[PDB]
């Protein structure tokens, strides 16, 4: 047995299961030692009584029983992964030459089910050996064997290397129930909007515990449909231009170094830089306006105002120590650092308002985190416990730990008024994010897209990477979701003016009602 995957309530995600293979002699040549026939007979009647099962078509059975001149016979991919109900009555049928051999093979019982976190095993034809091939599978490959028994090593991770065979279990911080409000509501953007790229994770905002995690396009690991397309998790390999949710952190920046004042005014509109208008998303501005406002508008002026007051070698310095450019040393294989944009200054300013500057979903979940743990960003984690159940020993256990503390309790404070206000103001560009009885509050995150391989930008209608980094109930919260679009094909004007909103009540709803949170009606 290779071990099982389990979710934070021990609801089994992945499992070994024992399914069945249909395989007929045809050849008279067993028969030629027997009194009993060990070859089928009467292929007409044998195909009939056989077409109970799987695609019942007594003159394709008969087709096959004729086939050739060999010894044997399988049934293609139909004739694989039969239950063991299949099977007895098969059996009971006692027809002469048909036989079930018993394969093992890897069960997702909720099929495509954080599908490009949890990963699929590859079965070897020859030894039935299954081989974790992406995700925790590849991950905990050597633990999650019960074969072997060389050295057991963690693919990436270096240290915990430990020296009829059952393998270990590996729990998740997953929680099905989530995980499920996730999933479907993931399902609904795809149809609305078709994006080149999707993705939503729900953190513990105490913890750092990854809760729930899907991606699209994933694949379905039970089939091993779409599997090998898009080989990148999001949340952990993928590296994005973020947009609007990066300003929070040059923002906290600011308050800190003193350069933020919410009732201070500056003035909106465009910035010419190295030669280029960079310019407020409505391409005007608003005039002289409170920096509160800005923020609660989405200013890329007010980023790029800030970076000036507070100084570039002093900001790249904030941007590092939130913990960009840098891995978050979590649990997933080949995990991305990106890079903070800063070779010059139009890097530099196009950075403040999240641009040139390249992140993982995880790097943000990270930082978000301070402005809620009195200044402390917890590393995020989704692995909660390694360990074989016969013996109980937990070889790897997961914990709570402190990337950094990068701003003050007081800083965190003041964040935290400006994102309650980004959703929660008079005049709010983001009240498609609120939530009846529930109070919400986050960051909406409307960016451009690099061209793959060289050029510049995505051209198109709205050739956007929409995301929200938002979290409930406001200034304690319980959880943290970040959600985010890339390119959406279908509804792209709909994605520009709501953004991920149709994703984030749904999911933030669910979530908080389901960890019973209450409802202020």
């Amino acid at each position: 047995m290779r071990g099982k995957i389990y979710d934070r309530n021990g609801k089994v995600l992945a499992e070994d299961v024992e399914r069945y293979k249909l395989v007929a002699v045809i050849d008279k040549k067993a028969s030629a030692n027997s009194k009993k026939p060990r070859h089928v007979v009467d292929k007409k009647e044998t195909a009939k009584k056989l077409s109970t099962v799987i695609n019942m078509k007594p003159e394709e059975i008969e087709k096959r029983l004729s086939q050739k001149k060999a010894f044997q016979i399988e049934f293609g991919r139909k004739g694989t992964n039969l239950t063991y109900q299949d099977k007895l009555k098969i059996e009971k049928m006692n027809l002469p030459g048909i036989s079930l051999l018993p394969e093992t093979e890897r069960f997702y019982p909720n099929g495509n089910f954080a599908s490009h976190l949890i990963g699929r095993a590859q079965k070897n034809p020859d030894t039935g050996e299954l081989k974790g091939a992406l995700g925790v599978e590849k991950i905990f490959d050597s633990y999650l064997s019960g074969s072997k028994g060389s050295l057991r090593y963690i693919h990436d991770i270096w240290g915990y290397i430990a020296p009829p065979k059952r393998g270990d279990d590996v729990h998740l911080t997953i929680d099905s129930n989530i995980q499920v409000f996730v999933e479907e509501a993931l399902d609904g953007m795809v149809e609305r909007y078709q994006p080149k790229d999707l993705f939503a994770v729900v953190m513990d905002a105490k913890t750092g515990e990854i809760l729930a995690y899907s991606q699209r396009p994933t694949f379905n690991p039970e089939t091993g449909k779409d599997f090998g397309k898009k080989w990148a998790n999001d949340l952990y390999q993928n590296t994005y231009e973020p947009g609007s949710t990066f300003k929070s952190y040059g923002l906290a920046a600011a308050i800190q170094e003193g350069a933020f004042d919410p009732d201070k005014k500056y003035k909106s509109g465009h910035r010419d830089i190295m030669g280029s208008r960079i310019s407020d998303w409505n391409r005007v501005g608003w005039g002289e306006i409170p920096m509160s406002l800005g923020f609660t508008y989405s200013s890329n002026t007010l980023m790029m105002h800030l970076q000036d007051l507070v100084g570039a070698d002093k900001m790249k310095s904030w941007y590092e120590r939130f913990g960009f450019g840098k891995s978050t040393k979590g649990m997933f294989d080949g995990e991305a650092p990106g890079q903070i944009g800063w070779s010059n200054e139009l890097q530099q300013k196009t950075s403040s308002f999240g641009q040139s500057t390249t992140v993982t979903p995880v790097q943000m979940l990270q930082a978000q985190s301070a402005f809620f743990n009195d200044g402390n960003m917890l590393k995020p984690w989704f692995v909660n416990s390694v360990e074989n159940p016969v013996s109980k020993r937990q070889f790897y256990k997961g914990q709570k730990q402190i990337a950094g503390k990068p701003i003050t309790k007081d800083t965190a404070e003041k964040v935290e008024k400006q994102l309650d206000l980004v959703v929660n103001s008079k005049k709010s560009h983001a009240a498609n994010y609120r939530i009846d009885g529930y109070e919400v509050e986050g960051k909406t995150g409307t960016a451009q897209v690099a061209a793959p391989n060289g050029g510049g930008y995505v051209k198109g209608p709205n050739p956007y990477f929409v995301s929200f980094m938002g979290d409930a109930p406001k200034k304690n919260p319980k959880v943290i979701v970040y959600a985010g679009m890339s390119l959406a094909q279908k509804n792209d004007q709909e994605a520009y003016e709501l953004g991920v909103s149709k994703a984030f009540k749904p999911i933030m709803e669910n979530t908080l009602k389901y960890l019973n949170v209450g409802k202020s009606k």
